[PDB]
């Protein structure tokens, strides 16, 4: 009787790898067209903490279980129907296939904020505003961080955290956690491949907890000249030769007007665009705001409200990579004691 | 064979109780009277993120493997020496019992600051400067916040983030992770009981990331009117009656001396003071900070540097409970593996 495993992205990887390691099959239901999840997908480039590729980092969780006999993988399909009880579920793929699986573990992850829900920042407008993913994908593609709008090496860039976190305004309450680290990372990573280009973040708060606060916050600043400045970002601009950015210095109204080359955008972890479907499909209950909740971890960990559903990773909330493989290693571990 | 498993905090205790699940035994090695961990020993009130009672959430994590009959408890022990090979490892413990395990699980946790280390500001020279172990200890003892001094409620109190963490100068370069939440908590906790005290968090940055954001940042300043302040504190002194917080006010470089009945240390989480001899006994490298070493989690989760033996938890850094747990059920998951 196999496990359920949907959402093949590092928690997802992690879960079916771990499973078939202790000699439990697994399927594992991809709704894209390749596995990895948004590392791959989104071009990652050096991961944190690791400062592995992406690539190759993702990419052997990828190639390890392509190959592994006792994980069947179902790429371009989804779960359409889940119904029974623990020891005894069936799901209906999209593609007919029926499953009779013991349990299901949901790895489905989240979606990209899309920074066209902050106008006044200017994504959409200028095409030298560029999201965190965007640099990813310049840099993990080895074409260089470039302007869009005529090709040039960018002197003078700026970083804005929090792009669609920590904004009651458009509903997003949440911190979405790895953003900080992540921009501390990219701007090492410009600063390395242009020497020439000044880098600086505007931040409300830099929140590099635990090992990241030496490897990643003072790093950026001590051996790659990155600069923080706490402002409250109003807009972005454009005068037709440089893009603007306009805030209040610090956390009261001091006028700030700076100009720019490029303008990166951290953008947050929203919730999976599909979780009220997979909700509806799974008869498994969302947190406040859209995420897929999970139970206290002192009594089952991961389980979500149904018996017999597990969840892991991004899917619960804005997480890291380690933290999204630990979850997802766990999962595995509590859907195995439901043999007994 | 048996699983060994040292340190019964909360990640061992998940171990242990994870693997019992699966039919697999283990022996958890405490060096302490009782298993529980700092939750336990420290005497925390509510925990973040579930608002649970640690002395209930974790009181039933310890009750639930104490009579189960796959895990051997031996509290009061310590490993003294460790052996061998994954599959063929023999552990000697204090007590003279040898172990035949096939791996070890290493969840010995940290050691809280002791901020005698942080001389300048005031603990040790005056009772009313605490500790938030402290302030943990008078809420879940249910005797109440209340100044050690004369045992008055107190009508201000200071909560001064980072102490022993993010501080070159005394070598703890580390951000400790869930002490900014643990303080908005803590700061909710001491106004639901003393309307009338007026609670002030003096910070560097607020790190209250992922769903702590609305939960502790937000509803510590809209429910409970808890005010922040960013400021680098330089001492804490007394003027006979009541403590005075001196600092520099960061947003408008202006000096500030402020009186207060009760000043709290938000201290940090150190790497547990037993890891080099842990280190020596069970043959692992340390991390450069002093915690012990993982593996990437690309590879095998919760992998220290020598086969066999795997770590999860606080002993690896400044870490929640949430996460502590999921890494030790992870851990538990790639000990399995060995098997094969
Ligand atoms: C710019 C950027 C850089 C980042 N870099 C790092 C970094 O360096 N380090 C770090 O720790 N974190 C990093 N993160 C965070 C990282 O993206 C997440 O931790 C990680 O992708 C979470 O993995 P996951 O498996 O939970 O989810 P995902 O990566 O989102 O994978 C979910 C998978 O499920 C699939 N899926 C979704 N819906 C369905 C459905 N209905 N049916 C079936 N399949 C479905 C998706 O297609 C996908 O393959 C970064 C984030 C951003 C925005
Ligand atoms: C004031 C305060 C409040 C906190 N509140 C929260 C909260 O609300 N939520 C949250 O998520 N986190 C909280 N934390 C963090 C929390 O303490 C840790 O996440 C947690 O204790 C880590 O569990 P652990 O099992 O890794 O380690 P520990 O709790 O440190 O347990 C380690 C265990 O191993 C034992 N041990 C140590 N050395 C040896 C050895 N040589 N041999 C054998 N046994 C050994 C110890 O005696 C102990 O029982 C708080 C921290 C502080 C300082
Ligand atoms: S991790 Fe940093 S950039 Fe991301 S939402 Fe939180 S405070 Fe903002
Ligand atoms: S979590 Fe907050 S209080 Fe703790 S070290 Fe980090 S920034 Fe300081």
């Amino acid at each position: 009787k196999p496990i359920l495993v949907v959402g093949g992205g590092p928690a997802g990887l992690a879960a079916t790898h771990a499973l078939a390691n202790v000699g439990q099959p697994s399927v594992l239901v991809e709704k894209r067209d390749r596995l990895g999840g948004a590392p791959i997908f989104s071009g990652y480039a050096k991961l944190v903490p690791s400062g592995r590729w992406a690539n190759e980092a993702i990419g052997g969780m990828v190639s390890r279980i392509e190959t592994d006999s006792l994980i069947s993988i179902k790429t371009n399909t989804t779960v359409v129907s889940f119904d029974g009880d623990p020891n005894n579920f069936t799901a209906k793929l999209s593609d007919g296939t029926s499953i009779d699986c013991a349990s299901a573990i949901l790895t489905t992850g989240f979606s990209h904020f899309d920074s066209v829900n902050k106008p006044e920042w200017g994504f959409g407008m200028f095409p030298d505003v560029v999201t965190t993913t965007q640099v990813e994908q310049m840099i993990s593609s080895g074409k260089g961080v470039r302007c869009l709008s005529d090709g040039r090496k960018p002197k003078r860039v700026a970083i804005l955290l929090c792009v669609g976190s920590r904004d009651r305004q458009i509903g997003r309450e949440w911190c979405s956690k790895i953003c900080c680290t992540v921009s501390a990372n990219l701007a090492m990573e410009i600063r390395e491949e242009l020497p020439d280009c000044h880098v600086y973040i505007y931040y409300m708060d830099i929140r590099t907890f635990g090992h990241y606060e030496s490897d990643y916050y003072w790093r950026s600043q001590e051996e790659f000249k990155v600069k923080y400045i706490k402002a409250r970002i109003a807009e972005v601009t454009s005068d037709g030769k440089q893009l603007i950015v306009k805030g209040e210095d610090t956390l009261v109204k001091r006028p700030i007007t700076i100009p720019f080359d490029m303008v990166v955008h951290a953008i947050g972890m929203d919730p999976n665009v599909d979780n009220m479907t997979i909700s509806a499909i799974f008869g498994v209950e969302l947190h406040k705001h859209g995420y897929i909740a999970r139970k206290d971890t002192y009594g089952l960990m991961g389980a979500t409200s149904r018996p017999g559903v597990f969840v892991a990773g991004s899917a619960i909330g804005p997480e890291t990579i380690d933290d999204s493989i630990a979850q997802a290693n766990a999962a595995a571990m509590s859907a195995l004691s439901l043999g007994r």
